């Protein structure tokens, strides 16, 4: 046995999401803290990070059930209701369909956010 | 007031570990590639792959969802690993996943990657 070098999951899809798609540190920082914007770095941004999980596949459909399994005990009623509200998703393209879910997300449960 | 911000793998962690007496030790020897067939640590690892619908309830692997959560141009070298190493097999589900991190870690042994 030989040590492996380590890859955490989240790190790399971050890393690589932000370079797909021109995001700023400012910008995932602004999103990690709940505050969105409908521009596609950021959007686009959001979009990837869930699809690495199998959150959304790429035609911008999104897994309720994949969800609810990583969303904390304390949430799961709650996210029952507002998924029920916010799926599927609407809006004029992949990322702004991701746009549109978070922002009636937001609207929903206004003291509830994550970041994966 | 701005939300309560839920870090969802950390909590997905926080979970399973509590479920199953695991302590920080433990999990982070895991994340080093460490590896032991001590149920305490077994069962995290089964719980915390069956809340991201890696597996189900028997610790069959989701294929689909398994090499989703890797980028494109590691594909042909994961869809090897699961040649190798699919389906699961062992007397009880944290068995089962014990020996599916030994055989992804003999399978793969540059590398190592985690949740
Ligand atoms: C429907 C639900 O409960 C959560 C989906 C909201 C989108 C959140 C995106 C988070 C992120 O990209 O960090
Ligand atoms: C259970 C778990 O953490 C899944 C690890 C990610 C897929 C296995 C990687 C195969 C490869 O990249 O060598
Ligand atoms: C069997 C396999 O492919 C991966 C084993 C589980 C690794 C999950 C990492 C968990 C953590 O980092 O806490
Ligand atoms: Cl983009
Ligand atoms: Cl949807
Ligand atoms: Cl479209
Ligand atoms: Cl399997
Ligand atoms: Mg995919």
């Amino acid at each position: 046995w030989v040590p492996p070098e380590v890859f955490d999951l989240v790190a790399e899809d971050k890393a690589r999401c932000m370079s797909e798609h021109g995001t700023t540190q400012a910008q995932i920082d602004d999103v990690d803290k709940g505050n969105l914007v409908n521009e596609p770095s950021i959007t686009c941004y959001m979009y990837c990070l869930l699809e690495a999980f199998s959150l959304v596949d790429d035609e911008a459909n999104v897994d309720e059930d994949i969800m609810l399994g990583l969303l904390p005990d304390q949430l799961q009623e709650r996210a029952q209701s507002v998924m029920g509200k916010c799926l599927p998703t609407s809006g004029s393209d992949n990322c702004n369909k991701i746009y549109n879910l978070a922002k009636c997300v937001q609207e929903s449960a206004p003291d509830v956010w994550f970041v994966i």
